[PDB]
Parts: C-alpha cells; structure tokens; sequence
C-alpha cells in the first residue's frame, strides 16, 4: 500500500516492520494495519507469512518467555497454562453493534434477552476508547492474513487479524489457512477486519499470572457487521481471541448468510458409509461441549460402518442449483475439549493430537506427556503430574488435573479419517440434520421430525444442561436453539424465518431432521446409553430412514424407532423402555416451558409457522 501523507514522521509505520512490507500489502490491508498501529502503538509489526520457519521460531520464543512449554513425549506439541480468570468464552461480555437493537435480538417481553447482547455504536465507541489506545505499547502487533475455507476456493472468506498474542498467531495457523498465500488470493478484495489485544500494554500495570496476559475486567468481544469489523479486548482464550472461528464464521457469517441465501451454523459435518457401500453426509448441531467432535470423528462399533470427518464445529451450507444442500467446513483444524478424550471414547482424536498440537490448560506428566480427567491411561509408577494450575497433583486431590474447558488445537489434515472431500469447493451434500443436547430426563434417545416446519421448531425448542464452554455454572437446563444461542449474528426470529424459507426454494431437497439425546440418566444419575462409538446404532437408524425404510412409529413428539428397529446386539443390558419412554406429564411441562420461552424471548418476531408447531405439539400431547 502507499505511504500515508505526512507532515512529520508519525503515520508511516514502515520503520517498525520486523517481517514483511507495508508496501507489498494491498492498499486497504495497509490502511487497516497502519491505522490500528497508530491507535494501539505497538513497538513492532510482524506481517505473518505462515511459514514453518516462522511458526518454529515463534513457539521457541514463547518457550523462552515461559508462555508455553514443549511436551517432550510428543512430536512438536506444546502446552499453555492460562490465568484462571481467562479459561473460556464469556457470553455476557460478547456483543453485537447495530443501529437498531431489534436487528440483533428480538425485543424480549421480560426486558432481558437470552438470545444475544446488543450495544449501541455510541456506547461501543466509549468502550473502545477506554481500552485500545496505547494497548500494544512495548509489544509486537502480528498481522495474520487468514482464509476461512481452502486457499483460493471461490467460497473461502478472507480476514486479517491483528493481535499482540503469539499464542493467537500459532493457534490461528492451525485453525485457519494462514500466511502470504492468503494475501495473494485476497488482492484488492474485501476482507473481515479483526482486531485483538490481550489488553496489557508494557510496562505491566497489573500482575501477570502464569505468564498469561489478559485483562478480565475490561474483557469485551464486539462485532460490528455493517463495518465488517470484529474487535476483541482482554481475553487470550479460544473463541474470544481466535477471531475467524466463532466471531467471523458464526456471528458475522450467519448475518451475511441471511442476506445472501445460505447458512452458517454450529454444526459438525460427517460422512457415514454403510455395509451396503452407500455413503451419506450428515450435519449435527449440539451445544458447546455436547458431543459434536466425538460424533464427527466417531469410531463406529457396528461392523461394516465407517465414519469420516469433514468438520467438527462450524458448517457453511447452501442449496445448489440442483437443490442439494451442500456444506463446507470453513476451519482448518479442531479446537477440541480435552477431558473425556481417550482411546475408548475418541481414538481418532487420540491419533490426531500426538503431533503438531497445542494443548491449553491440561496437566503435564513428568515424562513430558499430557493428562486429563477421563484419559483412561494408567501411568507408570514414578511418573508424576503437574496440574493445569502448575502445581503437583495426585489422583486423590479435591480438584481436576485439567481445566474442564481445557482444549487441544490440532490440524484437521492429521485426522486419520478426515474425509477425502473435506477441502472440496463444491462442499458435500447433506441428507440429514441432527439436533440434540444434554437432557438427563424425559427426552428419548432419538426421534425424527414430522416435517420441515416441525424440524425447525425442534431446533428452536432445544434445551441442554450448561457446560464449561462459557461462564454458566451448575447443571441448569438452558435454552440453546439450534446450538446457536451464543452465536446468532442477528435477530433469532428472523433466523427462524430464514430456515423456514428453505422449504420454498426451487427443487430443494430438504434433509431429514432428527433430534437425539445421548445424556438421558436413570434414577441414580447413570447414563442410560453408552454413547460414543455406540451412537453408530442411532446413525444406522437415521440412514435407513433417509433411504425410506419402514422402521418408524409415530408418537406425539415425532417418529421413533419401531420395537426391534435399532441394532442393540452387544448392548443387551440397555433399558429400552426407560431410554425410549415418552411421558405425558413430562411433555406437558415441556411444551408449557417452550411456549413461555418463545413468547417472552422471540415475541413479535416469532414466525407464525413456529407458533403453529407449538400449538400442534401441545395438541398431540393433550391427546395422550
Ligand atoms: N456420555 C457421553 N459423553 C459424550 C458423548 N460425546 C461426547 N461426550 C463428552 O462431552 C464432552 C464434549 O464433547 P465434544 O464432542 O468435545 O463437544 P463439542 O460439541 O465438540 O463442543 P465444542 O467444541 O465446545 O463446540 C467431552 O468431555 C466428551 O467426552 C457421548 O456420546 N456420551
Ligand atoms: O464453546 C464452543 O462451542 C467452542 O467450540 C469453543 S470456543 O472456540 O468457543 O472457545
Ligand atoms: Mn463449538
Ligand atoms: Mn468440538
Ligand atoms: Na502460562
């Protein structure tokens, strides 16, 4: 880009560039970098190239500074331990800016929305001015050119993230396609402007905890969709700092998708092949920490079945001219929950994460390996464990060795069952969409929606136990429509109308919609279903239903499997009557709760067809 006009020497940052060239940048990229360098006052500017050399050097530097440790048991794996105040997303500090509050959330009858958080542009400018000026003093501003989707694919969307965190740079290299090639693909094109700071200018005004820079009191993750800007301050963690993922690929993208006729969803995409040599692709929306990654790379227990992974967390979809719903995964890696991961529950993940992987907030064994709750691998006598709090830890202690939201960040290309079509610009054709969450009571193992409009109601009605993925504590059952509650880019009522509208599209081949519950519990709080690989038994039923098999019985909530329709061979001890039971009293209460939630929270923007489905389900339940 060109040198800004100067009367002095205060606007051209060329002298502070320690890698790359402001002259080589597309004009608008340069204006974005330089304007924010003027504001944030970094000491240096490093334009990332995405090279192995760059990555190696940055890791070694974080190592020197004690920001990460090398895990010597594995090939090129690393461990970061965070300040305990910065361990997950914070939904209450995540906001979208629009002219009108109703463009961002429905206006709730109760006065507090549970479907996002809006802030006026005036208020945001005040918040911004209180945070960013001078915030990178003494630090390097890294400039990360990244593509969401394969390099140079016509359906890729490019962003530039400016950050003062090398941990964000390393993680973005895994989770996106990053570097010089992306600048070359971008040329003079438009890009999403992403600005991030950990919010700790040097010299440090506040103590540094665990070598992890963050500013919890001022944390704020903001989205300005008309300006095509994402602006995040104060957290270094995951969805708060890796701006291509939740902030761009769900919140900004879901709004663009509404405008342009596609969908951006909190969905895995998997391909499943049956023993008859037929393959179908399915998408599944489960809430944060409710099973997507474990389903997307499942090792099926049924013989003759194979699952392959296209993506585990975000799907971009659209109906093509032939009417097929085609999906792509915009990410380049998996940012997976670590606890619970074992050879038994997710062996494909175990294989993926043994090299080139960054782990955050897991425990470290004395021989340089990783540990967490549920890892299910005993250690040799003499091997000791350092918890994620950087303290010696024993199996008998009060607290977990790993944070409950600790994560691995691993290249998708390393997954042994990555799908051969995972980088195809044409996407893959989705034949079924699965909704579900954590429901310990009332909701059976699987059912099928009665129609498109009923299936959109089922997504809208989703509820699920809180998890550790954000700030919600305890196990309270929360609404999480479409697994998108933290992630809607715009008014949820309009999103429902957008989903409903797909029924009217030319030649549309609408996928079958299902709802599952892996998490139903008996009287003693034990799971009624073993899950993980055994979920292949439920996918088999869904496969047959997509093919038109007569394996369904009608109930008030939708179709369920006929007696004997599910393959339960090898699971003789499963209580089918309890797992599949539908109780009038439970469901009366459930439809009353959904009615009150939709009335309060969606109100004037609730599509008539969704209200109609609510009345229809209430009626079917009343006839029980
Ligand atoms: N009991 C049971 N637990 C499961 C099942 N699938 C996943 N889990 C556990 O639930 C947790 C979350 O699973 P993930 O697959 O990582 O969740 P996710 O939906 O990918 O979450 P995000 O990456 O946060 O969007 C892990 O601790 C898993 O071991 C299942 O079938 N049964
Ligand atoms: O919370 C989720 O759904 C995640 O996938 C993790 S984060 O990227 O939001 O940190
Ligand atoms: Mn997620
Ligand atoms: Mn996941
Ligand atoms: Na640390």
């Amino acid at each position: 880009g060109s040198m800004p006009p100067q009367l002095h020497n205060g606007l051209d940052f060329s002298a502070k560039v320690i890698q790359g060239s402001l002259d080589s940048l597309p004009q608008e990229v340069r204006k974005f970098v330089e304007g924010n360098a003027q504001l944030c006052q970094p000491e240096y500017i490093h334009i990332c190239d995405g090279s192995e050399e760059e990555y190696g050097r940055l890791l070694a530097h974080m190592q020197e500074e004690g920001v990460i440790r090398k895990l010597k048991k594995y090939d090129n794996c690393w461990l970061a331990l965070t300040d305990p105040r910065d361990v997950a997303r914070i939904e209450s500090k995540t906001v979208i800016i629009t002219q009108e509050q109703r463009d961002t959330v429905p206006i709730p009858k109760s006065g507090q929305s549970q479907l996002g958080r809006w802030m006026s542009e005036e208020d945001f400018e005040k918040a911004f001015n209180a945070r960013f000026p001078g915030c990178m003093k003494g630090r390097t501003m890294y400039v990360i050119p990244f593509s969401m989707g394969p390099l140079g694919s016509p359906l890729a969307k490019i962003g530039i993230e400016l950050t003062d965190s090398p941990y964000v740079v390393a993680s973005m290299r895994i989770m996106t396609r990053m570097g010089t090639s992306v600048l070359e693909a971008l040329g003079d094109g438009e890009f999403i402007k992403c600005l991030h700071s950990v919010g700790c200018p040097l010299p440090l005004k506040k103590p540094l905890v665990n070598n992890w820079a963050c500013n919890p009191e001022l944390t704020l993750i903001a989205h300005l969709p008309d300006r095509r800007e994402i602006i995040s301050f104060g957290s270094g963690y995951g969805g708060n700092s890796l701006l291509g993922k939740k902030c761009f690929a769900l919140r900004i993208a879901s709004r663009l998708a509404k405008e342009e006729g596609w969908l951006a969803e909190h969905m895995l995409i998997l391909g499943i092949t049956n023993p008859e040599g037929k393959k179908k692709y399915l998408a599944a929306a489960f809430p944060s920490a409710c099973g997507k990654t474990n389903l997307a790379m499942m090792n099926p227990t049924l013989p003759g079945w194979k699952v392959e992974c296209v993506g585990d967390d975000i799907a971009w979809m659209k109906f093509d001219a032939q009417g097929n719903l085609r999906a792509i995964n915009p990410e380049n890696g998996f940012f997976g929950v670590a606890p619970g991961t074992s050879v038994k529950t997710n062996p494909n993940a175990i294989k993926t994460i043994q090299k080139n992987t960054i782990f955050t907030n897991v425990a470290e064994t004395s021989d340089g390996g990783v540990y967490w709750e549920g890892i299910d691998e005993p250690l040799a006598p003499g091997v000791t464990i350092t918890s994620w709090k950087n303290k010696e830890w024993r199996p008998q202690d009060e607290e977990p060795c790993a944070h409950p939201n600790s994560r691995f960040c691993t290249p998708a290309s390393q997954c042994p069952i990555i799908d051969p079509a995972w980088e195809s610009p044409e996407g893959v054709p989705i034949e079924g969409i699965i909704f579900g969450g954590r429901r310990p009571a009332g909701v059976p193992l699987v059912y099928e929606a009665l129609s498109w409009q009923h299936g959109v109601f089922v997504g809208a009605a989703m509820r699920s136990e809180a998890t550790a993925a954000a700030e919600h504590k305890g196990k309270v059952i929360m609404h999480d429509p479409f697994a998108m509650r933290p992630f809607f880019g715009y008014n949820f009522g309009k999103y429902l109308a957008h989903w409903l509208s797909m029924a009217h599209r030319p030649a549309a081949k609408l996928p079958k919609i299902f709802h599952v519950n892996w998490f139903r519990k008996d009287k003693n709080g034990k799971f009624l279903w073993p899950g993980f690989g055994e979920n292949s038994r439920v996918l088999e039923w869904m496969f047959g239903r997509i093919e038109g098999e007569d394996s369904a019985k009608l109930t008030p909530i939708g179709y369920v499997p006929k007696e004997d329709a599910l393959n339960l061979k090898g699971l003789g001890d499963v209580n089918v009557e309890e797992l599949f039971g539908i109780s009038k009293e439970f469901w009366e209460k459930e439809v009353e709760e959904i009615d009150k939630y939709l009335e309060d929270q969606v109100n004037a923007d609730l599509p008539y067809e969704i209200e109609r489905e609510l009345r229809a389900l209430k009626q079917r339940i009343s006839q029980m």
